[PDB]
């Protein structure tokens, strides 16, 4: 029942893993935490093996392990990242130290594919219909992603997608400072906390990445938070009373209204040459009030997918239970919780 396992050591580390997992090599250079790609011999697939540094150091990171393995277990979707495997050498509860996750190795991100280049109308219409169909899924269970960009977007050479990466650690206010990636793609509404944010975060930032496919360029690359909102505000157009009562910061509310007015900017004038099915869509996902974006169920069934759009294939997924966020535990608790995940794991079919 239980597989045989051997160590060896890595530029750090003592790995443990089963036989299967073969020619293990050093990836990311620790970008993406302690990885090895890997074969896996049963399945013939090409792996990402992810041991976790010290997952039970702390209660905020025992939680932290257990939301991201309860998470990744849930996802079974083509365009979503899902796991293949998760082991531990450990044979008790009692012994249980270290936690190790596997999944498709994945080979360039939309990030350091697309650098600095526009793509064709085609391509645009396929690669954007397939963040839409996982995000419909991730949606339905009622997961909010928050952190969607070119570089959290898998791609291979068949131009088939994967959404990578969820937010799972809120980021330091020093990451999300100057000129900087990482808040680019944010909606306004949770860049500046105006009020609590929903799903149609998700959709604002779709809405960004479809313009930068489109031009080759970053829509709203601000040198801080404030250069951000006032690039975003010359398009979209100042807030109009409706939206100014939603926002129940009243500092923030406050800072908005001190701004000298702006109308809402032509799109067919801002992405000159684009197909017009494109701009109409651009129009309805860059909503200022969130309450008025379109959502991606109702995205799919736009003219500009005619293409690829089957409402016969695109899945929801099963509901997700997420009662424990609002729950506080001891850190042998949590531990307890992530092992009996780690236990009951039954790997996908193999088809
Ligand atoms: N899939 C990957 N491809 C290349 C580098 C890193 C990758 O993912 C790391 C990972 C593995 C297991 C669970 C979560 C993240």
């Amino acid at each position: 029942e239980r597989p045989t396992f051997y160590r060896q050591e890595l530029n750090k580390t003592i790995w443990e893993v089963p036989e299967r997992y073969q020619n293990l090599s050093p990836v990311g250079s620790g970008a993406y935490g302690s990885v090895c790609a890997a074969f896996d011999t049963k399945t013939g697939l090409r792996v990402a093996v992810k041991k976790l540094s010290r997952p039970f150091q702390s209660i905020i990171h025992a939680k932290r392990t257990y939301r991201e393995l309860r998470l990744l277990k849930h996802m079974k979707h083509e365009n979503v990242i899902g796991l293949l495997d998760v082991f531990t050498p450990a044979r008790s509860l009692e012994e249980f130290n270290d936690v190790y996750l596997v999944t498709h190795l994945m080979g360039a991100d939309l990030n350091n594919i697309v650098k600095c280049q526009k793509l064709t109308d085609d391509h645009v219409q396929f690669l954007i219909y397939q963040i839409l169909r996982g995000l419909k899924y991730i949606h339905s269970a009622d997961i909010i992603h928050r952190d969607l960009k070119p570089s959290n977007l898998a791609v291979n050479e068949d131009c088939e997608l994967k959404i990578l990466d969820f937010g799972l650690a809120r980021h330091t206010d020093d990451e999300m400072t100057g000129y900087v990636a990482t808040r680019w793609y944010r909606a306004p509404e949770i860049m500046l906390n105006w009020m609590h944010y929903n799903q149609t975060v998700d959709i604002w930032s779709v809405g960004c990445i479809m313009a930068e496919l489109l031009t080759g360029r970053t829509l709203f690359p601000g040198t801080d938070h404030i250069d951000q909102l006032k690039l975003i505000l010359r398009l979209v157009g100042t807030p109009g009373a409706e939206l100014l009562k939603k926002i129940s910061s009243e500092s923030a509310r406050n800072y908005i209204q001190s701004l000298t007015q702006m109308p809402k900017m032509n799109f067919a004038n801002v992405f000159i040459g684009a197909n017009p099915l494109a701009v109409d869509l651009l129009e309805k996902m860059l909503v200022l009030d969130s309450d008025k974006r379109i959502t991606a169920a109702q995205a799919l069934a736009h003219a500009y997918f005619a293409q690829y759009h089957d409402p016969d294939d695109e899945p929801v997924a099963d509901p997700y239970d997420q009662s424990f966020e609002s729950r506080d535990l001891l850190i042998d608790e949590w531990k307890s919780l992530t092992y009996d995940e780690v236990i009951s794991f039954v790997p996908p079919p193999l088809d």
